[PDB]
């Protein structure tokens, strides 16, 4: 799931954002990125 950081990952327009971010590390992604109004990881 991890529904916390990919969808409901409350980010912006674009940018980055550490919650989802260390989120994406743990999930074994590699890291978080906002855009068009998430974060979306690897």
């Amino acid at each position: 799931d991890r529904d916390s950081c990919v969808d409901k990952s409350r980010c912006a327009k674009y940018g980055y954002y550490q919650e989802c971010q260390d989120c994406c590390k743990n999930a074994g992604h590699n890291g978080g990125t906002c855009m068009f109004f998430k974060c979306k990881c690897a």
